[PDB]
């Protein structure tokens, strides 16, 4: 199935955090309405917030992340959770290589803000 | 129901990461086998970073986030998220106000890390 | 915060499903925009499926799950899990007594149908 | 990323449920320690219930859902969801066709029971 794609609300910010856990070099793509929005990209062991922006999820609401490690496409893991029928995670997890921790890449989206 | 509180694997490093959106100052208290481990603290309407860390779960794998804004502790909900049996997600939101958007410092934790 | 609230897509077919596990009977109420749509009852310590029923979500989408045990109104926790962007989980737990299983009546909404 | 998979407590008791969405007859397996616990099958447009079971998640833990339609197995969206650091759901959905709507049979998995 389709991983890493969300329907948010429509013309409302959003966050976006991404950490990184391998030794490769994460590069995250942020789509919104299938335009990149946001970049971000590191190489960390130990979770380092390699980037944090906050975005509009624009007129149609449609967010999708990709990630890739040198030029490669990561395997993508997806779900949004919403808490007391307000709040809202939008969670994507990614593998580079083959150990399956699928923490190589690790992206949060979060709304509402404010 | 009690909420803010997760059982980790024993000694397992996780990260936590805390975002505000208030005008309150927020204080994020992150508890490892019911002491003190992290704090964090600071204000942004706009989701910004408040604090990252990497905490070791110990022992007894019982991390506890706690929200207080000016020491009034703030309302929480919380749960716990796995993808692909693998990757983890601990999510917390507070609210400390009246207008119940339970974003005003949300707090993700999220492990295995490495 | 409020829980066993959720927000469908108006005029939408779901499907709610109540689990048992307590010494007590449990009594489901499934309200749609505040009136009572489908109940279940029944005892059971071994999860036993005490009803199950397909609901329109009328013209508000408001569903609420509420649950008690002869009379007494137990304490409920619930959050939403959507799949692929496409599958809709609302899940409702619920404790009756002290010893915070919150299974005692177990419910699961499901959207969509078809 | 590999889906249907769960890795429970060890010797724990365990409901699954499964419902059906679909044109097709839908043959749901749930394995315990790789090898079939226990086998559902049914037909239905409507969400109907085509089979509950209480099982042991056994000495691993290992439990796994596959699904089959029309002689094929069935592409899987899962995760697991925690609340009030108890309550655990194991989620599934799957596709046997192309409209992508990933309700063709819907397994629900919960512990603890009792
Ligand atoms: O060196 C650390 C390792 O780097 C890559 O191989 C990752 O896929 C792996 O999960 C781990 O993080
Ligand atoms: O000024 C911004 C506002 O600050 C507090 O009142 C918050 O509880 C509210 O949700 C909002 O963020
Ligand atoms: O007798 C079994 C017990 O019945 C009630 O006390 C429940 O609250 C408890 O969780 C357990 O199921
Ligand atoms: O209308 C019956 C249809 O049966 C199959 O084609 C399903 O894949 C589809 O989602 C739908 O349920
Ligand atoms: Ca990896
Ligand atoms: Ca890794
Ligand atoms: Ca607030
Ligand atoms: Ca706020
Ligand atoms: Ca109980
Ligand atoms: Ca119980
Ligand atoms: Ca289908
Ligand atoms: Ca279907």
């Amino acid at each position: 199935a389709t991983q890493g794609v969300f329907t948010l609300p429509a013309n409302t910010r959003f966050g976006v955090t991404a950490f990184a856990n391998s030794s490769g070099t994460q590069t995250v793509n942020v789509l919104v309405n299938n335009e990149t929005a946001a970049t971000f990209s590191g190489q960390s062991t130990n979770n380092a917030v390699i980037g944090t922006q906050v975005l509009n999820s624009g007129s149609s609401g449609k967010v999708q992340v990709q990630v890739s490690v040198n030029g490669r496409p990561s395997d993508l893991v997806s779900a949004q959770v919403i808490l007391t029928n307000e709040l809202n995670f939008a969670l994507v997890g990614s593998e580079d290589g083959t150990d399956n921790d699928y923490n190589d890449a690790v992206v949060v989206i979060n709304w509402p803000l404010g």
